[PDB]
């Protein structure tokens, strides 16, 4: 076939039931993972392509920058509690990874309050029990997947993106292939 198991992605041991439709891992504190935002764009073109009803979930992993990686989890989590994901994406990564401006859980406040989000509903949120349920649900995720690192794509908790074996004769190929599977995956 055109797409193989083996080939552009592979099959989990043990499917995880209930899962996002397409859920995508990452951290700010990860150099590919910025490349796969930032640069390549890889999320907007899988989104581009998803058939009808299929939604993407983006979750943060918590093993990666110490402490401020836990931070950043529990941050990520207030962002999407306050669905205020697509405003903070961008300075997140460009302030831990470019100009290094986070350096704290304050900082990061002070990126979402610029934002245009409130203090007292950043703290509010911070300390409420979604978020408090959302960082558990990151990391309970990873562990379902056997996740060992990041950026990583699984479908309907079944399938694994893997892109070492995907066409990468040319940066648009290769982008283009990695959408292109998605939706594929998505359909079955």
């Amino acid at each position: 076939a055109q797409y193989e198991d083996g080939k552009q992605y592979t099959t989990l041991e043990k499917p995880v039931a209930g899962a996002p439709q397409v859920l995508e891992f990452f951290s700010f504190f990860c150099p590919h993972c910025y490349q796969f935002e930032e640069v390549l764009h890889i999320s907007d073109n899988v989104k581009k392509k998803l058939p009808e009803g299929v939604k993407m979930t983006k979750y943060h992993v918590n093993f990666m920058g110490g402490d401020l990686g836990k931070d950043l989890t529990q941050a990520w989590a207030v962002a999407m509690a306050l669905g205020v994901e697509d405003k903070v994406t961008v300075p997140l990564f460009e302030g831990v990874q470019k100009t290094q401006t986070i350096r704290s859980a304050s900082d990061i406040r002070d990126v979402f309050i610029n934002a245009g989000i409130k203090g007292e509903e950043y703290d509010a949120a911070w300390n409420s029990f979604v978020v408090k349920s959302l960082v558990a649900q990151q990391e309970k995720a990873a562990a379902d997947v056997q996740l060992r690192g990041v950026p990583a794509m699984f479908v309907n908790g079944k399938y694994q993106l893997n892109p070492q074996g995907m066409d990468t004769s040319n940066m648009d190929v290769f982008v283009q292939q990695y959408a292109d599977t998605v939706k594929y995956l998505s359909e079955k």
